[PDB]
């Protein structure tokens, strides 16, 4: 591709044949090579399935890189080289004007259907582009060609649906995309289409959607409830942001998200809030039920710890669907 580069250089800075078909044709098969490498490492079903994402892990907080771990993909490094080769060589074919024309016409000429393992494979390089559309996109020509592709569809629909800054048909994706993910459990992420990394994931989708929506100077209290019940996920990480969700309350003193001893099993949260109730984190008006019938939920609650916390949050989120409401802002 790299000596390609430096005769296809030559012969494209300035009938000439014979370069412009190498250019087109040897790069036809290596990006098809490439490309069934990658996405027979990803998603192998077409020849647990792999999807690349776009994983927030600072929610307390050309040049793209792919942050994949060794564990899920032990053969993450040449596979990630494949893909960014064949990304490479997508890139030069649709960047000489000629190689681009020829090369549309030769895909054309071909299936243009993509089958799967393309049409992902497509998917893949235009999310790792930072263009989303043409992903959303390619993704829908997926759900229309296609937990197995399902998982893949809708996980990679989060990722280009998030794009900086939508951060609600993101949500009603990955809504739509735990009810095909029952089980009992910062940069570009590729992870399985299994719980174990895609629930991390999406819950903290969730955790910035609210987040971003509740810390605005604004009164909204749904979007403070959202954010305390997802900030329950991987303590004591969320140490900071409840102290600053404590703060606000203070400041406010009208938390009213009710079924809120529905969702929020942790011992420190119930703790807190008792702290804020006595005299001394303030008098806090706390109207967290659907005086004595107060403390007898928090006492029926503290009975609730353990509880394991994806099963309650899933819950949450599967329950509470209404939730969109709230993430309209």
């Amino acid at each position: 591709l790299h000596r390609m580069k430096d005769l296809c250089r030559y012969m494209n800075n300035f009938a000439h044949a014979k370069y412009k078909n190498q250019v087109v044709y040897s790069t036809m098969l290596v990006f098809f090579k490439n490309a069934f490498q990658y996405v027979n490492s990803i998603q192998p079903s077409l020849f647990v399935p792999l999807v690349l994402l776009e994983d927030v892990s600072n929610v307390y907080g050309r040049n793209r890189h792919i942050v994949v771990n060794k564990a899920e993909l032990a053969n993450s490094t040449e596979v990630l080289e494949s893909f960014k080769l064949a990304r490479e060589s997508w890139e030069l074919l649709y960047s000489l004007e000629f190689l681009d024309k020829e090369f549309t016409r030769i895909c054309l000429a071909w299936k243009t259907d993509t089958w799967l393992w393309l049409r992902i494979f497509l998917t893949d390089m235009i999310i790792y582009q930072g263009q989303y559309k043409k992903a959303i996109a390619s993704l829908h020509h997926l759900a229309a060609l296609q937990t197995l592709e399902h998982q893949r569809a809708l996980i990679q629909l989060a990722t280009c649906h998030f794009a900086l800054g939508e951060y609600r048909m993101t949500c009603e994706k990955v809504l739509d995309l735990m009810c095909y993910m029952v089980l009992p459990i910062s940069d570009l992420k590729l992870l399985p289409c299994t719980s174990k990394a895609i629930m991390p994931y999406c819950l903290h989708l969730m955790l910035a959607c609210f987040k971003l929506r509740a810390f605005t100077d604004n009164r909204d209290d749904m979007a403070l409830g959202h954010v305390i019940v997802l900030l329950q996920q991987e303590w004591p990480r969320g140490e900071n942001l409840f102290l600053k969700a404590v703060n606000k309350i203070c400041q406010q003193g009208n938390f009213q998200y009710e079924n809120f001893f529905n969702y929020v099993t942790n011992i420190d949260m119930l703790e807190e809030f008792a702290y804020l109730r006595t005299q001394e984190g303030g008098k806090i008006h706390l109207e967290l039920l659907p005086k004595e019938d107060f403390r007898l939920a928090m006492e029926r609650q503290v009975s609730r710890c353990g509880e394991n916390l994806m099963v309650v949050l899933h819950r949450f989120c599967i329950n509470e669907k209404i939730l969109l409401l709230q993430t309209l802002t």
